[PDB]
């Protein structure tokens, strides 16, 4: 890209969001899942530069982080306690709820004591007594819903998780949990081309929740598309940064967390906050 956004990005040109009211992120976040290898499993190839991807969020004004147990698995939130601690100015958002038998294949274990288990080496990898943002990762089908949504209450009772959110989850489960604990976000997956979370997006924007869109760059596949690279060309943009820009200003609760495992990727993925779209440009994209 060639636009002017791209000469000093800053993640703070999308907006600030308090999360619960409280705790303050710029909107343009980082997904860190892509700093593992093939299938989200193990270490990167290149690991060194993964670290480099960490170590400039900084200076581009990133400070809201999304990994999860799962991703590696651990393999994640090492690499941001090895380069972030002790997170002077982020908020780190992890996850548990997921098990990794390997490469590319996940198992969703929502029991308790498994979740009970995941936070408590969440905590320990990361070297803090608390989670900022703490995510079920998903609601498992095989454990009674009230169950899990119990354990994670006391999570908070436990003053181990400060902020609780949900993922892919729809209203009426986002309702469930809120008799448990406030619902902070939640983190459905969402982009200019996959609106089937319309809805939930709503009730978020309407009730003040944030909404993290997962595969907001939609796992990268933003090519072949006419209307979006016009929108792109005529802003000095990629069509992956409209793509990016496009949901900011869908919604003022949308956090979007582009992943990348490349420097030159994060750079390209923050200066997307420094667009300004018309709303010509919104109407031809939808
Ligand atoms: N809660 C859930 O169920 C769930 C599910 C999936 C993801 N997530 C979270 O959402 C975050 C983002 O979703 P995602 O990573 O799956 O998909 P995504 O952000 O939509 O796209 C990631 C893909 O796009 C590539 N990419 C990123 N920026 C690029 C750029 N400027 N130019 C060219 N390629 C670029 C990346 O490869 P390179 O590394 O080579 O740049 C990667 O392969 C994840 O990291 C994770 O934190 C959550």
């Amino acid at each position: 890209p060639r636009g002017s956004h791209m000469s000093e990005p800053n993640a703070a040109l999308a907006g600030q969001f308090k999360i619960g009211g409280d705790l303050t992120i710029n909107r343009l976040g980082f997904g860190a899942m892509r700093i593992t290898g093939e299938g989200i499993w193990g270490q990167p190839k290149d690991v060194e530069e993964a670290r480099r991807v960490l170590r400039r969020l900084k200076a581009l004004g990133v400070n809201f982080v999304d990994t999860a147990e799962s991703y590696g698995p651990e393999v994640s939130e090492q690499l941001i306690a090895d380069e972030l601690y002790p997170y002077d100015g982020f908020v780190i958002a992890t996850k548990a709820g997921l098990q990794r038998p390997g490469p590319n294949h996940w198992v969703q274990d929502g029991r308790p004591e498994v979740l009970r288990r995941g936070l408590e080496a969440s905590l320990k990898r990361l070297k803090v007594e608390r989670i900022d943002l703490w995510q079920l990762h998903r609601i498992d089908s095989k454990v009674p819903r009230d169950e899990q949504f119990a354990a994670i209450a006391g999570f908070v009772k436990d003053g181990l998780v400060r902020h609780v959110g949900l993922s892919e989850v729809t209203v009426e489960e986002i309702e469930a949990a809120q008799k448990y604990f406030p619902v902070a976000t939640i983190q459905n997956r969402y982009n200019l081309f996959d609106r089937a979370s319309e809805e939930e997006l709503e009730f978020c924007e309407a009730n003040a929740i944030g909404f993290i869109p997962w595969a907001p760059l939609a796992s990268g596949r933003v090519g072949g598309r006419p209307v979006l690279e016009a929108v792109a060309q005529r802003h000095g943009a990629s069509p992956g940064q409209i793509a990016l820009a496009w949901m900011l200003k869908r919604s003022p609760v949308i956090l979007p967390i582009p992943g990348t495992g490349k420097v030159a990727h994060l750079e390209e993925n923050v200066a997307a906050a420094g667009i300004t779209l018309s709303e010509g440009d919104m109407a031809e994209l939808e």
